[PDB]
């Protein structure tokens, strides 16, 4: 029980060991390459923890993923399996065996954004006090796969000459579109855009207006 490590000792040359974290670089939309450069390397180092954490509400010191890196001769990794389109808190420290050194510099980087996964969800049509309005809400968050910056809507009528589109901000839910043609069925699809690309879009509602400008539902039209 004599010749072993000085745990002092090991912990402040471990300490020393100062891991200067570089920017982040985003790789794709699941993972991003993280770099350091050591200044006075300990000559107690078995390698790297990576933690890392998508932004949002978390606990603290803890509340933490850890990647592990098993050699002190790497500089860089890549972290995988990241949400798409989200914010990460990155930082990490040398370690030998029990002992951990200091955190680095924490840094943010953005996984890329995808087009959402997912439709808006409730899409709604009906008559606007010949007008509709259409209503919808956002796709669930963890489908957006990034920010939502616009809704895109299709107002297709059965005779395809037929169609309106309009756009409308990623905080605005719904939309009024002004004139349909009476006696044509419309197909009306909502889709959500991200600064990847439109998502899929909702299946379609119907609607169809009398010369009144009144709704006239499926069940009606076969009278």
């Amino acid at each position: 029980t004599s010749q072993g490590v000085d745990h002092k000792q090991v912990q402040r040359e471990l300490g020393n060991a100062v891991l200067h974290l570089h920017n982040p670089t985003v790789l794709s939309s699941s993972s991003i390459e993280v770099h350091w450069t050591v200044d006075q390397q300990s000559q107690y180092i078995q390698g790297y923890k990576i933690l890392y954490r998508p932004s949002g509400a978390n606990h603290g010191e803890s509340d933490w993923l850890v990647f592990e890196v098993r050699t002190p001769a790497k500089n860089s990794v890549v972290i995988p399996d990241l949400r798409k389109g989200v914010n990460y808190e990155i930082k990490a420290r040398p370690f030998f065996n029990e002992f951990q050194g200091a955190d680095s510099e924490i840094k943010f980087a953005k996984t890329l954004e995808e087009a959402p996964s997912a439709p808006p969800q409730g899409v709604t049509v009906s008559k606007n006090d010949t007008a509709i309005l259409v209503s919808w809400q956002p796709p669930p968050e963890d489908t957006q796969n990034g920010m939502v910056q616009e809704y895109k809507v299709w107002c297709l009528g059965n005779e395809t000459r037929y169609h309106i589109n309009k756009t409308v901000d990623g905080s605005t839910f719904s939309v009024v579109i002004p004139f349909l043609v009476p006696g044509i069925r419309y197909s009306v699809e909502v889709a959500a855009s991200t600064g990847a690309g439109s998502g899929v879009k909702s299946e379609p509602q119907f609607i169809q207006l009398d010369a009144h400008g009144n709704p006239v539902s499926p069940e009606d039209r076969v009278s």
